[PDB]
């Protein structure tokens, strides 16, 4: 139910399987990877569908190293 520790860190790094230390080109794998690898086109799994979109948020935050440094310190 309830999740403890207010700050998110690393979490979509791991999500994409990519270091916290990602680079652009690590996480556009990543990215690459979680999504076709899960994409509910081709997995029908609920949670398989949950990795995209997650996939996808942390790409659209990890994918900008402006807002990835902003994720970063921010938590």
């Amino acid at each position: 139910g309830e999740f403890g520790s207010m700050v998110k860190e690393t979490k979509f790094y791991d999500i994409l399987g990519v270091p916290v230390t990602a680079t652009d080109v690590e996480i556009k794998k990543a990215y690459r990877k979680c999504a076709l690898k899960y994409h509910p086109d081709k997995n029908p799994s609920e949670e398989a569908a949950e990795k995209f979109k997650e996939a996808s948020a942390a790409y659209e935050i990890l994918s900008d190293p402006e807002k990835r440094d902003i994720y970063d310190q921010f938590g």
